[PDB]
């Protein structure tokens, strides 16, 4: 069995709670930084499927990592449903206008045809034939963060309906990513929402996470590194014993600690945000090599 | 169940070269530093078995390590055979006089009764009942280094006889340590000897290493981490440094680190070839217990 086939099996076992204890899988969020491989602008790379798979996979081979990030939280979810997002700079910014229907049923084909989402799905399908079998991870915007983005653009909606809408977008994205070939899914949040929204937020996480597991993909909630949220099976939670399966690191590679030994409680390590795109390709490699003991 | 039973089995598999790849066992050489647990002088600790066993075991549990070092290269072999060794400071120094008989057959009872060796054997027997089953390692002076120590004190003897003698001392010690409960043995050298002595040195390594393996204890040859990459004799488990090129897959081996904890790298990922990590010398005794704990925690990702 290949080394990456083992890591893919470890994620599928994790999705059904049948995991055996092992050293955690290091999945740093890298996107705009990878564009330095071909020296092309990041905002152009993420729009092309074939070019995306070349920069992301070749950077992974240079970094000797067992996983790559086909998608980072970058307003892709807001752009697809009708929110104004900046297209001239990376990372994209949320605008001030929106033409969104939170009550309408999600059109999966329209979702999958959004320029940056369509390119990410095409990249997954192409990486899914890599003989190294890397763990194809997709880091999405969390429901609470997505709810905030919608209201920032000017969407007026109640808490129950807007979190149901956000949960339906992520549940549809989970199926589309998993059917393309994604092995690991994560929801990135900036903070735990207000108590009045906490319940709707947990239900949106459960809805999307339940389809993820149905496709043998483990769903991870990632909160910034600097009681637990869910409790039905054994989900991977973040921040503050209990048997949580994820660990959050900061995005700055110089500040990463060593990779932990087998006995630690996590079986996965993610960065709370994408590795700074300005960071040089050589310095990122040097810090990844440091972290692995090379 | 028993965390240390798996590590002890991994060492026994290493002794017959049949190990399956796993994350390396971290065995730093720690001796005089551990004496700060009870705040007793290092030279006194190494002369009482129980005092040695509790200071080492409590530091071992404090650092969360799966192994401890009951013996460190510290002139114990030269002291036992008749070399003048300093008794007033740690680490001991080789003197300028010696009353040694290189030709005589080794007296195991006299060897095992040398104050610091008897206490190390006394500590091993007591650690052998620890329910955590740690890997009890014993780091000895290498044959070439022991040969040099004898000639530094004033022993006049030929290469063949003096390396045969050094090999008989280490072969007898290997049995005494293994029967006491040692799970890992290492021979620490400062450099590869001259070509003129290379064969005698390899034969002394084979003599001692062959009894070690017979007791299911792997014998590891440790050369300084700062030395450049070079040949590794078949008579012992190789222990290259982190910057040294990989060895052929038919040779299972260990990794050598420097003694300074601040300079240690991270512990490597699962896929690495080494089954074991040792320091080329004991961790500087002056280093504080609190700073050592922080460096071990850094190395493990805590």
């Amino acid at each position: 069995e290949a080394a990456g086939a083992l890591w893919r099996r470890r994620m599928q076992e994790l999705a059904r709670g049948a995991g055996k204890p092992h050293a955690p899988l290091f999945v740093p969020l890298i996107m705009g930084c990878a564009a330095q491989i071909e020296a092309i602008p990041a905002i152009d790379m993420v729009r092309d499927g074939t070019r995306l798979r070349k920069n992301l996979s070749e950077l992974r081979r240079m970094l000797k990592l067992d996983a790559l990030t086909c998608a980072v939280p970058s307003c892709m979810e807001a752009e697809a449903v009708g929110v104004e997002v900046s297209q001239d700079q990376w990372p994209p910014r949320i605008g001030t206008t929106a033409q969104v229907d939170v009550t309408a049923e999600i059109d999966a084909d329209r979702l999958a045809a959004s320029p940056r989402i369509a390119a990410a799905l095409d990249a997954v399908r192409q990486i899914a034939v890599d003989p190294g079998e890397p763990v194809i991870a997709a880091a999405l915007t969390g429901p609470a963060a997505l709810v905030a983005q919608l209201r920032a653009a000017g969407v007026e909606a109640g808490d129950e309906a807007i979190y149901d809408f956000a949960g339906r977008i992520l549940a549809t994205l989970a199926r589309l990513y998993a059917e393309a070939g994604v092995n690991l899914l994560s929801w990135h949040e900036a903070a735990r929402p207000a108590e009045e929204q906490d319940d709707f937020w947990k239900g949106a996480l459960g809805t999307a996470g339940n389809v993820a597991r149905f496709h043998r993909v483990p769903p991870v909630l990632v909160l910034p590194a600097s009681w637990p949220a869910q409790a039905v099976p054994c989900p991977a939670l973040n921040h503050p014993p209990v048997r949580t399966h994820a660990r959050a690191w900061a995005a700055d590679p110089a500040g990463w600690p060593c990779l932990p030994v087998e006995g630690v409680a996590e079986r996965l390590i993610l960065t709370d945000a994408e590795v700074p795109p300005e960071t040089e390709i050589a310095t990122l490699k040097a810090q990844v090599e440091r972290v692995r003991g090379e």
